[PDB]
């Protein structure tokens, strides 16, 4: 039996073994109050004390969301389903620490992703107790909420003054600072690392001036907040809230009683109607994210990246090589996860309108005019692969380049790496490449088990991920410095030197697409 004294009680864990060994995992402890009742829609509210030994044996409930239906029955689509109860009732973390217990170990705190309106902690591919068996750090990851209930924002209006998400992020990083010396770990060596809006999270709790003291370092996999889908405006945040309440019969003069009205529907009569609230979406849509709600985020993030208004620490930053397949065939016409896809000129140009419907006629013809300027226009993938770069380097690879040539300037040491070994067991098809999401594997090291049907190959490529990565927790510096690997150099705005990661051979390679994303980041914001 392994309890634990917290700040507000005592918590009950398991062990499970690893390799060999043993791991102590505290799933589903409790970090605020259920924000239920007159709570729904507000920042989360401390927690108090309970005198039983709470039981943390099994994942909590995940927070309502709706649920990806578009391939019932597929692996690589239900793979990303909540796999608990859904509940409003759902601020809880979980924590593996190593055995026996630690005396200062390093702590990793895990932000997932889902667009900020889905995601849960308790997915396989985030099992934790891998790194802790490895690393001997200790990882922590919480439930937040999302949509609608994590984000509606009427800006100024403590009833739903928006981003409760990202606070229900930043009390359990409180936490860990108030209770994780009691599991054997280091407050002042705590590392965040996340993925996807995760990213964007992690990248947003660096410039907001109340999360400062609460972690060290920083980790974002293919995220950052200056993505076009990661921050909403207040002027559509406005919109969207209203449009919400006319869906519900909520509609009222006093802003504050369309907030009452709300918190008397369920749950299911919210989440229905969050797709319809905007006029057109595409796959990429979110609906209800973060905004400039002047607390958690006191001004727009472009201005605070610019002008150096951040946390000076080190970064590491990274992104797939085919970051947007997976969008595709979520809307796309002539796509299919279950055929090559191979589509022509007239279809690429329905699928712009597609993921750029507010778009301009000539805003969309420079878009097709940069792309589609192949060497051979006989290959019949062409337009195939050049809607998938479009959509992956606007939304995800320009972006995150662009945050860490930024951030480098002001003088902290960066590193950046460009992921391209696609999973042997992924159950997408070949055409989609190596996919958004599926680095993510390869960090948690499920690779390392052999019972499952990795290559040896990719046990070693998980491994040396796994080394690099907790180097950087622990130490600041990603290197694998025992197995004459390549050394990774510091990323500077000037060279802009990054790693490749791959099963062949780990390169140094510098000014990562360079030519797109000069269109995406300096033209095509004008249009
Ligand atoms: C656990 O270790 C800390 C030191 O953490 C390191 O220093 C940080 C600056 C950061 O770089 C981390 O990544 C490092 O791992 C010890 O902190 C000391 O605490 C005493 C008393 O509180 C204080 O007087 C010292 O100045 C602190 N030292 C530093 C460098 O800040 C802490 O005491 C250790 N705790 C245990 C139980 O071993
Ligand atoms: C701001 O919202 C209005 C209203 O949205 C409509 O009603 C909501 C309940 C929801 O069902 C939305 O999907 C609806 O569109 C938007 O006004 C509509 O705009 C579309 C096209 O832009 C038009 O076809 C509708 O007739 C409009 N309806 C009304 C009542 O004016 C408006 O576009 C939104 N603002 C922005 C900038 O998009
Ligand atoms: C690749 O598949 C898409 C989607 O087709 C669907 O999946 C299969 C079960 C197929 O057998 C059809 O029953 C399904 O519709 C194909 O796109 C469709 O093409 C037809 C033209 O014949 C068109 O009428 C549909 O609207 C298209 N559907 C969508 C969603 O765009 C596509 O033609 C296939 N490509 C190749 C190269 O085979
Ligand atoms: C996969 C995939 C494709 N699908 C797209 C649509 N999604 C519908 C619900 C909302 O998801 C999202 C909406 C908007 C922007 C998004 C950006 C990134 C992501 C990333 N992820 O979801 C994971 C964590 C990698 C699985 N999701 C976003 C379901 C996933
Ligand atoms: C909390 O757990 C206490 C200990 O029981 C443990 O859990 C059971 C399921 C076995 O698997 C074994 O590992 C332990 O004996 C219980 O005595 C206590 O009642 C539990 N509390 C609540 C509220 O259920
Ligand atoms: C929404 C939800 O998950 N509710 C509760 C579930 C179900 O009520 C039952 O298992 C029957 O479905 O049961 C628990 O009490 C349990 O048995 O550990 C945990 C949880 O609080
Ligand atoms: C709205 O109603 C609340 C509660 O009745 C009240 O405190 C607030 O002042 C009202 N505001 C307006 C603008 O009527
Ligand atoms: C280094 O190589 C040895 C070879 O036996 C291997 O066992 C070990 O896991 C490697 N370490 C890393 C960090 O890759
Ligand atoms: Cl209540
Ligand atoms: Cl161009
Ligand atoms: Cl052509
Ligand atoms: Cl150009």
């Amino acid at each position: 039996d392994i309890i634990i004294a917290t700040k507000n009680g005592k918590v009950r864990g398991m062990q499970l073994t690893v390799f060999g060994g043993t791991v102590t995992a505290f799933l589903g402890i409790p970090y605020a109050q259920p924000p239920l009742g007159r709570l729904r829609f507000k920042k989360p509210q401390s927690l108090t004390k309970w005198s039983d030994i709470w039981n943390a044996t099994k994942y909590a409930n995940s927070c309502c969301q709706n649920i990806d239906q578009s391939f019932p029955g597929f692996h690589g689509s239900e793979m990303w389903n909540p796999n608990t109860d859904l509940s409003e009732d759902c601020l809880y973390l979980n924590v593996w620490i190593p055995a026996p217990k630690p005396k200062n170990a390093t702590v990793l705190i895990w932000i997932y992703g889902g667009g900020f309106q889905t995601g849960t902690s308790s997915l396989h591919v985030y099992d934790g107790k891998f790194l802790a068996r490895v690393e001997r750090v200790i990882v922590v990851s919480m439930n937040y909420r999302v949509g609608a209930l994590g984000f509606l924002a009427l800006p100024g209006n403590p009833e739903a003054p928006g981003n409760m998400g990202l606070f229900d992020q930043q009390l359990a990083l409180q936490w860990v600072q108030k209770n994780i010396a009691a599991f054997g770990g280091n407050p002042k060596s705590v590392t965040l690392f996340g993925e996807s809006a995760g990213a964007a999270s992690v990248s947003l709790h660096l410039l907001s001036p109340g999360s400062h003291s609460l972690f060290t370092r920083a980790i974002l996999q293919s995220g950052s907040f200056n993505a076009p889908w990661a921050v909403t405006s207040l002027y559509e945040a406005r919109n969207r809230t209203l449009n919400l309440a006319k869906l519900t019969g909520c509609s009222r003069e006093n802003e504050t009683e369309i907030i009452k009205c709300l918190r008397n529907k369920d749950p299911q009569e919210i989440l229905l109607n969050e797709a319809f609230v905007v006029p057109y979406g595409t796959p990429l849509s979110v609906n209800f994210g973060p905004t400039v709600d002047g607390d958690f985020l006191t001004d727009m993030p472009d201005i605070l990246l610019e002008l150096g208004q951040f946390k000076k620490t080190q970064i590491l930053v990274g992104v797939n090589k085919d970051e947007g397949t997976a969008f595709l065939v979520y809307g796309a016409p002539g796509f299919s996860k279950d055929n090559n896809s191979i589509i022509t000129r007239k279809e690429f140009q329905e699928g712009l309108k597609i993921f750029f419907p507010g778009v301009s006629e000539f805003g969309k013809e420079s878009i097709l005019f940069h792309y589609t300027d192949w060497v051979d226009d006989q290959r019949p993938e062409n337009y195939r692969e050049a809607l998938g770069d479009v959509v992956g380097d606007y939304n995800f690879i320009c972006p995150a380049l662009e945050f860490t040539k930024k951030f480098s300037e002001w003088g902290n040491n960066a590193f950046f790496y460009y992921f391209e070994h696609r999973s042997s067991k992924l159950p997408w098809p070949e055409w989609m490449g190596v996919m958004h999401g599926y680095e993510i594997e390869f960090v948690f090291g499920l690779p390392l088990e052999r019972r499952d049907q990795y290559t040896k190959a990719e046990e070693i490529l998980s491994r040396s991920i796994v080394k690099r990565w907790a180097n950087f927790a622990k130490y600041g510096n990603p290197q694998e410095t025992q197995n004459q690997s390549t050394s990774w150099p510091v990323f500077k705005s000037t060279e802009q030197k990054y790693l490749t990661l791959n099963t062949e051979s780990t390169r140094i390679m510098t000014k990562l697409r360079a030519q797109q994303c000069r269109f995406w980041t300096s033209f095509f914001p004008k249009v």
